[PDB]
C-alpha cells in the first residue's frame, strides 16, 4: 500500500483547536491518505477499540459461544446506565460494555490472548497490567496504521482466525445502513492515562469499493467526544464517500 | 405452529382500503399473531423476495464466489438506469438487478434450484415456468407464514447451507442499525400475475428480543406502495418495537 499527507484536511482540526489525525484509504488502489503522517504512526491505548479483537478471540476460543449468546446483567451497578441490562454480543459492542469484555479477557487468559494479538500483529502486542485491564490503562498501544491494517485484514478474513468468527464480528460492527453504502464502525476514549485520547476506526462500503479509516485525537473533556465522529464524517462527505 | 388473530389491527388495513396481511412472531415462529388467518397462509409469487435464498443458493454452489464478489457490468444496455454499473451483493439487492440474480440463477441451474428450496421447506417448491422467471411469473408460490419461518431458519443459521453463506446474506440485508436496534428487510412487487401483491419481509432485533414479520398486499396502482411498509410499521410500533 502507500500513504500521502494531505495538509488541506488540518481545516476542520483548526477550526475545532484539535490536535489529531484521520487515515482514510481506498483499498482498490491500495493508496492511504492522512493529515499527519507523524501523529498517523503514534501508538495509543486502544481503549474499546479493542473489543474488535477481544470479540475475535472470544469467538475462537469458545469463551464466547456464538452471535446468539446473551450477557445477562447481574443487577451490580455499572459506570453507565445504558449498560444495566442484558446485551447480545451486538449490544455489548455497541454500548462499549466493558464488564463484559473484563470477563471475557479472563476466561481468554493471557496465554491465549498473548498468543492471538501476536497472530494478529496488533499494535506492541503487550498485555501487561492485568488480563482485564490491559486495554484501558496497560501497556498496550496501537497506531492510527495499525489499526487499518488490522481492519483490511478482518474485512478480508484474512486474520488468524476462522471465516465464521470473522462474519460474526463484522455483522456485529454495522452502525448505519443506507440504500447506497454501510459503514462498520467502534469507538474508544481511552481516559484513565494521560494523555486523553478518542478514537472512531472502521470502514465504509460503497459502489465496488471500500474504504478503510482510523481517526484518534486529544480529548480535553467530555464536551469534545462528538468530535470523535464528526471530524471523520465532515471529511468523508467532503470527499463525496457518506 | 400456531397463529393467533389480533381483531384490532384491521383497523390498520380498511382505513386505507387495502386488503392484505401481516404476520409478526415474537422470539420464535412457534407462536405468530395476524389480521387474518385464512390470507396469513395464502401463497403468492415471491418476486424479488426470492432474491434471499437465490443469494444463499449461489454462494452454496460457487456460482458467487465469496462475499466480495462484484457482479461485472458488460457495458451492454440494461432495462434500468441504476443497473448499469458494477454491483456488489448487497448493491445488487439494493437496486434489485433482477439480471444479475436471473445469470445466477442459470449458473446454479434447475438440478440445484430445485434441491435447496425442498431442503428450505421454500413455499410449494415449484420452479416450473424457466430457469430464469419462475419466481416472477412462473408456479412457484409462497405465504407471509412460509416467509417469518424461512427468515428465522436464516436468522438462526439453520438452512441447509453452510453458517458462512447464512452470515454473508445476512448482513446484505441489514436496511436499519442503531446500538441496541437492527432490521434486516427486503420488498418486493408481483406485477405480471394478477392479482399484483406487495411485499415486505424481515426481521428486528431489539435489546435482547427478536421479531420476525412478513407482509403482503394487493396492489392496485404504484402509489400505494409505500403502505408495504407504513402498515406494518405502525402495527410493528403498535408492539413498541420502534425505530429511529
Ligand atoms: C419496484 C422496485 O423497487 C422493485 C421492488 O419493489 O423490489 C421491483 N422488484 C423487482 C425484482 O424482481 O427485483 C423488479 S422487476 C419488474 C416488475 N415487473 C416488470 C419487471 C423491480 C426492480
Ligand atoms: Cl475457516
Ligand atoms: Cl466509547
Ligand atoms: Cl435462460
Ligand atoms: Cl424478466
Amino acid at each position: 500500500g502507500s500513504i500521502t499527507e494531505n495538509t488541506s484536511w488540518n481545516k476542520e482540526f483548526s477550526a475545532e483547536a484539535v490536535n489529531g489525525v484521520f487515515v482514510l484509504c481506498k483499498s482498490s488502489s491500495k493508496s492511504c491518505a492522512t493529515n499527519d503522517l507523524a501523529r498517523a504512526s503514534k501508538e495509543y491505548l486502544p481503549a474499546s477499540t479493542f473489543k474488535i479483537p477481544n470479540a475475535i478471540i472470544g469467538l475462537e476460543t469458545g469463551v464466547i459461544k456464538n452471535e446468539h449468546q446473551v450477557f445477562k446483567w447481574d443487577g451490580k451497578p455499572r459506570a453507565m446506565k445504558q449498560w444495566e441490562r442484558d446485551l447480545t454480543l451486538r449490544g455489548a459492542i455497541q454500548v462499549s460494555a466493558v464488564p463484559v469484555f473484563q470477563q471475557i479477557a479472563r476466561e481468554v487468559g493471557e496465554v491465549r490472548m498473548q498468543k492471538y494479538l501476536k497472530k494478529f500483529s496488533y499494535g506492541n502486542q503487550n498485555i501487561s497490567g492485568g488480563i482485564d485491564k490491559f486495554w484501558l490503562e496497560g501497556q498496550l498501544r496501537i497506531s492510527a496504521v495499525n489499526q487499518v491494517e488490522f481492519l483490511e485484514s478482518l474485512y478480508l478474513n484474512k486474520l488468524s482466525a476462522s471465516k465464521e468468527n470473522q462474519l460474526i464480528v463484522k455483522e456485529a460492527l454495522v452502525t448505519e445502513a443506507a440504500p447506497e453504502y454501510l459503514v462498520h464502525s467502534k469507538t474508544g476514549y481511552s481516559t484513565r492515562i494521560e494523555p486523553k485520547i478518542g478514537w472512531w476506526v472502521g470502514w465504509v462500503e460503497k459502489e465496488t469499493e471500500v474504504y478503510f479509516f482510523a481517526f484518534n485525537m486529544d480529548i480535553d473533556n467530555e464536551s469534545k467526544l462528538p468530535l470523535r465522529k464528526s471530524i471523520p464524517t465532515k471529511i468523508m462527505e467532503s470527499e463525496g464517500i457518506i
